[PDB]
């Protein structure tokens, strides 16, 4: 229906200004754009499937996501490939999974104060039904 269609527009329009928001933090410039395969080559060797903002803004334009668990789910996948490419005690393996952490918990966080739970019930029930 129009709207169902409706529900989704909204759906995405909350979803372009989380991105944003997490976007232009300072802490998260690392996980703006894909890992360079040229700076780092055996990335993608461990790495099954790269995630990052720009592609999350453009998955996002693409109707990929119908609920804010499908985002969520990229949203974690950022932070877990950070965790699992770079283990070690280090001090800039340690930075890394810190920002990774603080990107993971500053969206839930987000999402807790300002997605409806309503709205998130009635985008999965419509989901459901297709
Ligand atoms: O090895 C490097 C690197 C980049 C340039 C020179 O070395 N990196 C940084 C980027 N990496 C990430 O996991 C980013 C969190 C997304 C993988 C580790
Ligand atoms: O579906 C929702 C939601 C957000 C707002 C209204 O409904 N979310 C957030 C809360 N979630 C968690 O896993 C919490 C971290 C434990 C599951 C996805």
């Amino acid at each position: 229906s129009m709207q169902e269609e409706d529900t989704f527009r909204e759906l995405r329009i909350f979803l372009r200004n989380v991105t944003h928001r997490l976007a232009i933090d300072k802490r998260f410039r690392v996980f703006t754009k894909p890992v360079d395969p040229d700076e780092v080559p055996d990335y993608r060797t461990v790495i099954k499937e790269p995630m990052d903002l720009s592609s999350v803004i453009s998955k996002i334009d693409l109707h990929k996501y119908l609920t804010v668990k499908d985002y969520l789910r990229d949203i974690d996948l950022i932070c877990s490939n950070a965790l699992e490419y770079n283990p070690d005690r280090d001090p800039g393996d340690r930075l890394i999974r810190h920002r990774a952490c603080a990107l993971r918990d500053t969206a839930y966080a987000i999402i807790k104060e300002e997605l409806d739970e309503d709205f998130e019930q009635l985008c999965e029930e419509i989901q459901e039904s297709r």
